[PDB]
């Protein structure tokens, strides 16, 4: 299929997964859409070493299972997140070093994976054992403290323990090859596949804002590294601002990489993220698609003035108006400002620079106008590869009034019915 | 003085005032800015009727006092809102009709103003009476089915009250000259002052978004009005999207019209708004001024390329990438679209139509680059008139790193000080 996020992947064998929170499973909008469109699950922290092994030798599998079951009986498969960390170790877990704690680690691995054994596609066995400091070293912690081979011993304990499982290295800020850490993580990966150490994937968390840019040598990083004979996967994608191009870029540089599994975006809505104030993923607290869904699902498809099809004319903005309330219209089409529109990466239709295609409202009818831009759901747009285009808060189709085709013919928002009054051709 | 809002309306004898809700009035946030920048006060739920006579003939002020006290003690003038309304009737006189109705009314003006007699600068005596059905006729509610008179009446008997109260009338969509609401309120005043109903003031409440938006016409329906011998005063001012333009606008119609007593805006910060959705207002959630604040205070005061002053030279864009994480520094100016920096009504500084000015934190040393436009507060800027760029969510300034005046100079954020490697002018 092509309607969804998980089946277009599927087409080139591939996965579009997502975070769950076995918190908000109770809540419908958020299964809806979590069921709908992704086919690979993370369990967002109930598979984490607190959760799982509250108390040493003491294992409890609730809130992971309960992930899990959900993942398995709507068509979805499973990261394993995660078995050794710097971070969020229980307490009892802290008040350990030394053979002690390296025994632990051990004893942890084994008894998660023992009881996920044959069910869970891909392990983060070692999450985040290299420094930020621009030194591409690893960070201090106890862990590191038992001694620098724990990773490797903790990739070894892990095969043994679920030899179906792939086993992941995954870290955030080794996306951009220039950078120490990549380079630190990569010699690490070398060197492990040089030994014969138990590594299948490398997995890029992919948390991408303006501290760290998401760079196009990022297709550069993940073919590096699928040179080493290590699958890659994007496991914790989400960009601060949702930029439509830059979902794209990372998409496609996915669908270049035949070792590249799939892409899993770190929550299903903006409110739903770790970072809600970046409004970073795919889908808004409404549950509506942004305009990054559609860059996304166009990409995993397959690789100015707006026309209406129907009527062979052009938006136009009467008369070049630059007034708020000035409602738009179709029109012989020519090359004047008034016509040309900028779709921009927030999803706006742009005309004169700051004014901004709006709704008025959410209803048929709703009267379609130019307003100052300022970046309300009303005034961001879907382009559907079908020609419509769909407003984001409304869920509405551009169409123009009663079918006219004539100049003057006003626009309006209008249940999307692949009329040809509501297709349109970008030139 | 020329820094608050306040003290700049005062330079041509007007005021900038503010709803304040008491219960914020225990957060020094909220509290820090409304006594600094305010210098008119209205309560925004406390002097309304439910508020002031909970059942019939007793009569509470408790809660509209601790909003009279604040701004009296913090030098501020009130304005009484509102006196008598269709709506939020406390249950006891929702239940009243006829004459019964139509003697309450009487009774809870008399009983109101008097506790307030000689406080209160203005009382916004009859609010919202007219229609919004496009017949410019009166609202239909119990207080009309007394009898086509009450306004008169209420009118008369507020005068009666506090003769040293300005009395307005107060109603929203009617600031547009061409609508009917806006036309049948200009004839019920004619008619009033014709035969000596006591009324001294309209309030156009102003609250403009993309289904009422603001339109130029409005300078002419204050100057009707004014012409009819009544004061004009916008009274709950807030604009969906803050656009600097029209907030700008809306400054300059009432600067224009020497009856134009001054601006009270709905709120202090967009998230004391009763549409925080709209992020309506001058400063944002953490009490930062907004794009739109630095334009009103500019036109209250009086009121391309961008030279850094300290060294002639341009903010340009290195080599005209377009990668986000690019840096920007100071460069030999000339005509190049990576030196063409756009100033939008949300106050970001585009280049490339689609790239904005980015502050990669909040602290000093940050560095300024390019990112997708997304509206983050880290992406809006405040132009001053001392010729310093502000940004909106660190409130600090563009500076030439360590003054230099060279080729190449990197721009950062730092504490402002108004050097000359902070300040820029425009081209």
């Amino acid at each position: 299929a092509e309607s969804t996020l998980g089946a277009a992947a599927a087409q080139s064998g591939r996965y579009f997964g997502t975070a769950i929170a076995s918190g908000k499973l109770g809540d419908s909008a958020y299964t809806t859409i979590a069921s709908r469109e992704f086919n690979m699950v993370t369990a967002e922290n109930e598979m984490k070493i607190d959760a799982t092994e509250p108390q040493r030798g003491q294992f409890n599998f609730s809130a992971g299972d309960r992930v899990y079951n959900w993942a398995v009986q709507n068509g979805k498969q499973v990261r394993g997140h995660t078995l050794a960390w710097h971070s969020q170790q229980p307490g009892w877990m802290q008040s350990l070093s030394g053979s002690t704690l390296r025994q632990a680690m051990i004893d942890h691995i084994n008894g998660v994976m023992g009881h996920y054994k044959g069910k869970i596609a891909q392990w983060d066995v070692v999450n985040e054992a290299f420094s930020d400091d621009g030194s591409g070293g690893r960070r201090d912690s106890n862990l590191q403290r038992t001694g620098n081979d724990w990773i490797e011993v903790a990739f070894r304990t892990a095969r043994a323990a679920d030899p179906a499982a792939k086993l992941c290295y995954n870290d955030y800020n080794i996306e951009n090859w220039t950078w120490a850490k990549t380079q630190g993580v990569y010699n690490m990966v070398r060197d492990f596949k040089q030994r014969g150490v138990p590594i299948d994937c490398v997995g890029f968390q992919s948390h991408f804002n303006s501290g760290s840019p998401y760079n196009s040598n990022f297709r550069t990083t993940l073919q590096n590294f699928a040179a080493l004979g290590v699958d890659v996967a994007i496991t914790e994608l989400d960009i601060q601002g949702a930029s439509s191009s830059t979902y794209a870029a990372v998409t496609n540089d996915c669908l270049a990489v035949s070792r590249c599994l799939g892409i899993t975006v770190w929550g299903v809505r903006d409110t739903d993220s770790w970072r809600s104030g970046d409004t970073p993923l795919l889908f808004n607290g409404d549950g509506s698609k942004k305009a990054a869904y559609t860059a996304v699902l166009n990409a995993l498809n397959g690789g100015g003035q707006i026309k209406g099809v129907g009527s062979g004319r052009c938006l136009d903005v009467p008369n070049a108006s630059t007034t708020d309330g000035t409602q738009v219209q179709l029109y012989d089409c020519h090359s004047a400002t008034n016509q040309q529109w900028t779709y921009t990466d927030a999803g706006e239709l742009r005309v004169y620079g700051d004014k901004c295609l709006d709704a008025a409202g959410t209803g048929n009818g709703t009267k379609v106008q130019i307003y100052s831009c300022w970046g309300g759901d009303n005034q961001k747009w879907r382009l559907n590869s079908d020609g419509s285009i769909v407003g984001v808060q409304s869920g509405l189709c551009l169409d123009a009034v009663g079918g006219g085709t004539a100049n003057g013919t006003l626009i309006q928002l209008y249940s999307c019915s692949n009329g040809s009054n509501q297709r349109w051709t970008r030139t």
